[PDB]
């Protein structure tokens, strides 16, 4: 079950999120523990592909080596919050699930700037949905949470002592194919 409404940020840039980069998940809670592993590498690509605004997305479990790619088309719902479909590619944009009605996400950025960002998301396929998961993202793989972000956490009244680390996974991730996937 989902259960918060995320507010997005005061003031999102949504040209600086959205400029075709790569975004690394580092640290991740669902309100439903059990809906995620416990260890998990996560990653995604967002920007403007001829005029559609598009998400790319890359989830690797590294204890099962389950793996699998996203192409995403996000509508606005508000400055900042987004409904995501979602098909299931593989890393070149070739379709395994078509987008369907009943599976989509929302998306909402709750803090970012150049380099870091803290997220909510409620994943919904058909009837099941995955809880409210938040995470925190950055422009670097490798990057500890800084102050801007962590702070950012507290003021969704959170506490990013309790986030799941995804670094000590040896995550590695291919960000040709999560950038050309914006195409796709």
């Amino acid at each position: 079950a989902c259960t918060k409404n995320a507010i997005a940020q005061t003031g999102f840039n949504k040209d600086k999120y959205f400029n075709g980069d790569v975004w690394y998940v580092t640290d991740y809670l669902d309100l439903e523990p059990d809906d995620v592993p416990k260890r998990y590498c996560a990653a995604l690509a967002a920007g403007t592909a001829s005029g559609k605004l598009k998400e790319a997305l890359y989830h690797y479990d590294p204890k099962t080596q389950d793996t699998f790619y996203d192409v995403s088309e996000l509508q606005v719902e508000s400055l900042g919050k987004y409904t995501a479909n979602f098909k299931k590619v593989d890393k070149n944009g070739n379709v395994k699930v078509a987008v369907t009605a009943g599976n989509y996400y929302t998306f909402t950025v709750m803090y970012a700037d150049d380099s870091s960002a803290l997220i909510h998301t409620c994943l919904h396929k058909g009837n099941k949905d995955l809880g409210d998961l938040y995470a925190v993202l950055n422009r670097n793989k490798d990057a500890a949470a800084g102050d801007k972000v962590k702070s950012a956490v507290s003021a969704a009244t959170l506490e990013f002592s309790k986030f799941i680390s995804t670094k000590e996974n040896n995550c590695a991730y291919d960000n040709d194919s999560l950038k050309s996937l914006l195409t796709k």
